[PDB]
């Protein structure tokens, strides 16, 4: 969740991981 690749990856920016964006959902790889 928070902090989990340089804190938290923030809504609209890339991720691959739900635990990467900071309210736990990762979708398309992007933080929804």
């Amino acid at each position: 969740g928070l902090i989990e690749s340089i804190a938290c990856i923030q809504k609209g920016l890339p991720c691959m991981e739900h635990s990467d964006c900071c309210r736990g959902v990762c979708e398309a790889l992007f933080c929804q």
